[PDB]
């Protein structure tokens, strides 16, 4: 279903949903969100985000699900929930930055965009995606590298959403992540996003975030509901496709990136 030219999974969205929520639906100056693109790291950034929250006890994220967590707006009729006001609210979203909510480039309301490796995002989407697809039903890697290299994909080509949405970077009210940095330099972003968001810590505080977001601790963990519960943790490693790209293969990634991309590959590209 191709909803505004865009390509969604088949079911939890509509077109008289997804085009109320671009045009009508208001966000508050205390609504804060976490947009992403799928298949980037986006579970375990919402679990930091509620780690910090509880000051590092898992208790509450382990009696939960993350769209019960931080509903997600353009998911099914969840706006409607949303709709109710209190004072601080907290969501989610996947969309690209034509579709966002109109109303809010014109509010300062904060958000968060996470981004990691295409390469790795493909590479993790095609896992996951062939995971429980029906057995044999289970695309190639053939097939699914052509159709992420054109915008055959949920949530439309990577490079779109990326774009419109890394447009923001240096706003005021913009926050961008990188799936990498979240590896390589883990405390301190904590404490970059703590910056952000005037939440503080105390030194035993940190230590508490910091044990429960670890791969194997977010490995062991409510009620598994309709998606995959378990094919979520795969690898948790960066720099995965280097064991599923052929050379030909990142020949021609690195040539369809290096045209669609131009203006923004100067910083935070620097994963390697
Ligand atoms: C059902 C579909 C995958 C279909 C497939 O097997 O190809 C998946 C892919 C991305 C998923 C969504 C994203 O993972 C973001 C959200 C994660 C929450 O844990 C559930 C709601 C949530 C909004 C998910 C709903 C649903 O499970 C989605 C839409
Ligand atoms: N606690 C954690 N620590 C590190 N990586 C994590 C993690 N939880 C999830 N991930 C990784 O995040 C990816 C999922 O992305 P998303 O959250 O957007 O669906 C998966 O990558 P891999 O498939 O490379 O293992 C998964 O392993």
């Amino acid at each position: 279903l191709w909803i505004e030219g865009i390509p969604f999974p088949t079911v939890y969205y509509s077109q008289e949903i997804i085009r109320e929520v671009r045009d009508r639906f208001v966000v508050r100056d205390e609504d804060t969100i976490i947009v992403t693109y799928p298949k980037s790291g986006t579970h375990w950034l919402n679990e930091i985000v509620c780690l910090i929250l509880t000051k590092g006890d898992p208790t509450w994220v382990q009696s939960t699900i993350a769209n019960e967590r931080t509903p997600w707006i353009e998911f099914e009729n969840n706006y409607r929930i949303l709709n109710s006001k209190e004072g601080p609210r907290l969501m989610a979203s996947l969309l690209p930055i034509q579709l966002f909510p109109k109303s809010f480039f014109s509010s300062k309301a904060k958000v968060i965009y996470l981004i990691r490796n295409p390469r790795d995002v493909l590479v993790s989407g095609y896992h996951y995606f062939n995971a429980l697809k029906q057995g044999k039903e289970q695309v190639p890697w053939k097939i699914y590298f052509e159709n992420f290299l054109q915008g055959k994909s949920y949530f439309g080509s990577w490079f779109e959403h990326a774009c419109g949405w890394i447009s923001l970077r240096k706003r005021e009210n913009i926050l961008v992540l990188s799936y990498e940095q979240l590896k390589k330099d883990t405390r301190n972003t904590i404490k970059k996003i703590c910056e952000f968001l005037g939440e503080n810590l105390e030194s035993g505080e940190l230590e508490l975030v910091l044990k429960n977001i670890s791969f194997q601790i977010m490995k062991e963990r409510c009620l598994s509901n309709i998606e995959k519960h378990e094919f979520i943790m795969r690898k948790g490693i960066t720099g995965d496709w280097k064991n599923h790209f052929t050379v030909a293969q990142a020949e021609a990634f690195d040539k369809a990136f290096q045209e669609k991309a131009a203006d923004f590959p100067q910083e935070l590209f620097s994963w390697e």
